[PDB]
DNA sequence: CATTAGA
DNA sequence: TCTAATG
């Protein structure tokens, strides 16, 4: 956690490295294990040796970590923050739509800055034109003063539709959390679930409502069950606009909501930790569902869920509010 | 890890 | 169809 700590850093830089400027997926995956492996690792390492005598712990990282130990840096690693192509591969993949396979491409090219990639707004696609429109507004936090008030709205045309539905805006925005990244709507109705081919419409409606009255304003993407979109709050009485922001709204049966809802409000390690116990407590947790867990190693048939509470009595552990779900 | 664009 | 990008 800090003892091992320029080792997994170094390694880390290193992996993401190869994964994208280059396409080497495998060193890529090398890197990875062992800066995991490394990272549990409950003692100094002290030498590439030491660090060597573990699993994934090749000769060539160990090598890295000699250079490493020694002095405080890396050639590689100096050399490649300098390379004024892999940088640009860094920065592309921050346009949303954009991902290192275009990134390269791109820079193949020879579109290696924001403005260049303006002047080929044609070599976009819709997502990566948008993705490009609202750079800044993407990259921007959300202020929960703002979350309360698109959760708001949200939630008003949601019933206003159809009083039926029910929405839920998850995440760290559920958790407390002063800011979001983006807004999270999971989304439900009970004449869908499970079985019940669907109603592509229920999602449908919804997304209509929302840009009907200004709410949404861009499509990103749009199926039958995931929307991904781009909103804005009502841009007062002038002087002050807002920020494009990062929109997802999807459609679920309304047999696997609250393991959903569970599930994408975290925290990453409240799941795990909460899921972990679940199977102490004869269980099986997953994003959909719960089920009892069989003997001859394992089993089947999901539990009815109502309620976030279904899923913990279940389990047997203490309601936990979203507040503390911080783990 | 599953869902959507796209070509 | 596969292959990419999101989450
Ligand atoms: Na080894
Ligand atoms: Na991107």
């Amino acid at each position: 956690e800090t003892l091992n700590g320029g080792i997994t850093d170094m390694l880390t830089e290193l992996a993401n490295f190869e994964k994208n400027v280059s396409q080497a997926i495998h060193k890529y995956n090398a890197y990875r294990k062992a800066a995991s492996v490394i990272a549990k690792y409950p003692h100094k390492i002290k030498s590439g040796a030491e660090a060597k005598k573990l699993p994934g712990v090749g000769t060539k990282i160990a090598e890295k970590i000699d250079e490493f130990l020694a002095t405080g840096k890396l050639r590689k690693l100096e050399k490649i923050r300098q390379d004024d192509t892999s940088s640009s591969i860094n920065f592309l993949t921050r346009v949303s739509g954009i991902g290192p396979s275009a990134a390269r491409k791109f820079v193949d090219e020879g579109i290696k800055t924001l403005e260049d990639l303006r002047k080929n707004e044609d070599k976009l696609n819709h997502h990566q034109r948008i993705g490009l429109k609202y750079f800044g507004d993407f990259e921007k936090r959300i202020p929960r003063e703002e979350m309360l008030q698109m959760q708001d709205i949200v939630l008003n045309e949601v019933k206003k539709v159809d009083s039926e539905y029910i929405a839920t805006v998850c995440g760290s925005f559920r958790r407390g959390a002063e800011s979001s990244g983006d807004m999270d709507v999971l989304l439900t109705h009970p004449s869908f679930t499970s079985e019940s081919t669907k109603q592509p419409k229920l999602l449908h409606q919804v997304v209509e409502q929302l840009q009907k009255v200004h709410f949404i304003t861009d499509t990103l993407s749009k199926g039958e069950t995931k929307f991904m979109g781009v909103c804005q709050l009502p841009s007062k009485n002038d002087e002050k606009e807002y920020p494009h922001r990062r929109i997802d709204i999807r459609l679920i049966p309304k047999d696997q909501y609250y393991c959903g809802v569970l599930y994408f409000t975290g925290s990453d390690i409240f799941n795990k930790n909460m899921r972990a116990h679940a199977l102490e407590k004869g269980f099986t947790i997953n994003e959909y569902t719960i089920r009892p867990l069989g003997v001859t190693g394992v089993a089947g048939e999901p539990l009815p869920v109502d309620s976030e509470k279904d899923i913990f009595d279940y389990i047997q552990w203490k309601y936990r509010e979203p507040k503390d779900r911080s783990e």
